[PDB]
DNA sequence: TGAGGTAGTAGGTTGTA
DNA sequence: ACAACCTACTACCTC
């Protein structure tokens, strides 16, 4: 069983290629018109960069643009400029070959291929993206397969068959090259703000899951979810065909294996989790084990009347469900008690309450103070506009009053009641220990258990409970997570603390996540590092030895500040970049049955960059997405950092379902989103605090 | 919004002799 | 302008 990556490397080197270089007199969009006219006249693969143009063959038709210098020169490998220009020229040459010999259309950002299937007047188009990099005087080409949607009809087809042009109808200028989103008739829809009009014979409605009909959506989504074998066979077939007509570079007969690409293979193993002993899996420990750090939780109930008015379910059913939750929690060493403050607000929370939420909620703070709200709001009120129950609920409770809250809708309660009816229950549940035990016992064999436990986990983590930690220690003693999000000109920073080599404190940094600009200032980073050091010293009574910073995306911060700061306290550190969507794919090919598969905890390593497989999705779900790890600094071996990254992904204490990313980046992204929408507020403390999810 | 996974749509932020 | 990220939204399936 061999290991395959979606890449290849060129036998020729960056300094073994003869190129023609034309330099024009002395703006990053320069000499683009000259290059386009040159392409139009001399029909050759050409590329530009700033004010220089490079090709593989001499240019005959000058088109009146006289160059300053002409050369048959090689490239200075030490100059990144000429490396980028050669990469652009190779990319353009590949695109030109595909267009001339394989009939592909460069649309948007990808080369659209032939259609694969039409689903009731919906065309599905294959597409591929190409990338060229120069890695230590070697040329690596990577590629990624994807899909595109289309409606096969213009506006004329509908307008001939009656219908009405809606002001809010979504149409695009479906054509070649660029694409824009805005009885002859004229439509004057704005592109973004500029006024445009057309003949309505070429504008076509957009094909998106938002607007497609439910019958088409199922099949279209089913089509774009292929297995690993089909996906990578399709990816490799077209690239082999492209190779068969390319002459400017040559490759090995089988250039897709990791051996040809200079990668080394690592097989990580699943860790163990600690609840009160050592458990192989999280599910086994949570099923029949006591929590790592239990305690006492106060819960308050928010019940709206429509939940009974339009759905024939009573508040007594809600209290039976809550009693079941309480008994399950007490079975694991967690004591939850219902507050009795729900007496002055009996019968409240009607439709008028939801329609005047912004004015009839200020008096609810003393009712739910120092508790955990378990809200049972209707999904219609949460989702439908002019009410915005979820947004206002979060933005008030967690946004301003720092009160944790967990929301449940009618689908969960109807599923619970349907299971009860199936099992012969609903006669009487609350205040009956034997009936509660029977309900808990029958909950085990159903998948709905994962729902119930998830709810409990959501209550636990927001209440200061630490469900489990790592059984074994890691090579780093301290983990920091940083993420940045930009929405509508507003920048939100998410910061995250993991205090201890076993986990042992998953916490959010008590710092404001709203940035005055688009960049993280030096003061914020200094405060984050110093506060995390203080937190570790408080928790363990000793200073840490090593700290690893995880960054989502690319490191755009001041490294000199980080070392000035941790030179004084004398802790070694690393800076690591975690990249989602690397636009590559990993597999193991088995030639006995000719199948591509994936194995969780697989690592491909090259230099200071690695690809990690952290999930095991099912065939109908799709194919696993690799993560990209990049080590900026060189304090410890790359293997140890990859191990820490893989091990921190098993600390998803908010759910029973395994998550792809480590907690450091996952929870930091969630926190950045929460500050983007203004639904969280800093809270100092020393316990497990995740006031989101 | 029980949670996670993955895969389409349209836009936004960098930094580049 | 180009390249390599990021975000939001929708959808489905799995537990
Ligand atoms: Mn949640």
């Amino acid at each position: 069983m061999e290991a395959y990556i979606t890449e290849m490397v060129s036998r020729e080197r960056a300094n073994e290629l003869e190129v023609y270089v034309y330099v024009f007199p002395r703006n990053y969009e320069g000499v683009y018109h000259i290059m386009r006219a040159w392409q139009r006249a001399n029909d050759l693969p050409l590329a530009y960069n700033q004010h220089t143009i490079m090709a593989f063959s001499p240019v005959r038709h000058m088109c009146g643009y006289t160059p300053m210098e002409t050369q048959k020169r090689h490239i200075n490998i030490d100059s990144p400029f000429e490396r980028a220009l050669l990469e652009r020229l190779i990319k353009n040459s590949l695109i030109f070959t595909a267009e001339r010999h394989l009939h592909a259309k460069r649309v948007g950002h990808a080369l659209r291929l032939n259609q694969v299937q039409q689903i009731r007047q919906v065309i599905i188009y294959e597409a591929i993206e190409l990338y060229v990099n120069i890695i230590e005087n070697r040329i690596s080409i990577g590629f990624h397969l994807t899909h595109q949607f289309e409606y096969v009809y213009t506006l004329q087809s509908m307008i001939e068959q009656g219908k009405t042009i809606r002001p809010g109808m979504r149409v695009v200028h479906s054509n070649g090259r660029q694409h824009y989103t805005y009885s002859t008739r004229v439509i004057h829809v704005r592109t973004k703000e500029q006024r445009l009009s057309y003949a309505a014979t070429l504008l076509k409605p957009l094909c998106t899951f938002e607007t497609m009909q439910p019958q088409d959506v199922l099949n279209v989504s089913k089509c774009i979810k292929l297995s690993a074998s089909k996906r990578m066979k399709c990816t490799y077939r077209w690239i082999q065909q492209l190779r068969a007509q390319y002459r400017h570079l040559t490759f090995a007969p089988n250039p897709f294996t990791i051996a040809q690409n200079g990668y080394k293979l690592d097989q990580l193993s699943t860790p163990k989790v600690h609840f009160h002993r050592d458990y192989a899996t999280v599910v086994s420990g949570m099923k029949t084990g006591k929590l790592y750090k239990g305690g006492n939780i106060k819960i308050s109930v928010l019940f709206d009347e429509d939940f009974y008015l339009k759905h024939h379910i009573t508040k007594k059913d809600i209290y039976q469900f809550i009693a079941v939750l309480q008994k399950i929690a007490i079975a694991q060493g967690v004591n939850m008690t219902i507050s009795t403050s729900t007496k002055s607000i009996t019968g409240k929370f009607t439709d008028d309450f939801f329609h005047h939420f912004t004015e009839e909620v200020e008096a609810l703070q003393p009712i739910f103070a120092q508790t955990t709200v378990l809200a049972f709001i209707t999904s219609t009120h949460l989702s439908n506009k002019k009410t915005r129950s979820y947004q206002l609920l979060k933005q008030y409770f967690g946004g301003k009053w720092d009160i944790a809250s967990q929301v449940i809708t009618e689908k969960t309660i109807e599923a619970f009641q349907k299971i009860l009816h199936k099992h012969g229950l609903k006669n009487f549940y609350p205040n009956d220990e034997q009936h509660c035990l029977r309900v808990i016992d029958v909950l085990k064999n159903e998948s709905f258990y994962y729902t119930v436990m998830n709810i409990l986990l959501g209550v636990y983590v927001k209440s200061g409970i630490q469900p489990w930690i790592l059984a074994n220690t890691t090579h780093s003693d301290c983990f920091i997570g940083i993420d940045v999000s930009h929405e509508n000109g507003n920048s939100a920073a998410g910061m995250m603390n993991v205090i201890g080599s076993q986990g042992h404190l998953i916490q959010q940094a008590p710092l404001n996540g709203i940035l005055a600009g688009e960049k993280i200032d030096d003061t914020l980073l200094a405060n984050l590092l110093k506060q995390m050091i203080k937190a570790y010293h408080t928790q363990f009574q000793r200073f840490p030895k090593h700290i690893t910073i995880h960054r989502d995306g690319f490191w755009r911060e001041h490294t000199a500040l980080v070392e000035k700061i941790m030179s004084h306290y004398e802790i070694t550190y690393d800076i690591v970049e975690i990249i989602k969507k690397p636009n590559r794919r990993m597999a193991f090919f088995n030639s006995v049955d000719n199948t591509f598969s994936t194995r969780q905890g697989t690592v491909y390593q090259r230099g200071n960059e690695a690809f990690l497989c952290a999930t095991n999705p099912q065939q109908k779900v799709g194919m696993a997405q690799p993560i990209k790890i990049h080590q900026v600094t060189k304090t410890l071996p790359f293997s140890h950092i990859i191990e820490d990254v893989y091990n921190l992904s098993f600390l998803h204490i908010h759910a029973m379902n395994k998550m792809r990313l480590p907690a450091t980046i996952h929870y930091a992204d969630l926190s950045a989103t929460a500050y983007q929408r203004g639904q969280v507020m800093p809270r100092s403390g020393n316990q497990t605090n995740l006031p989101f999810v």
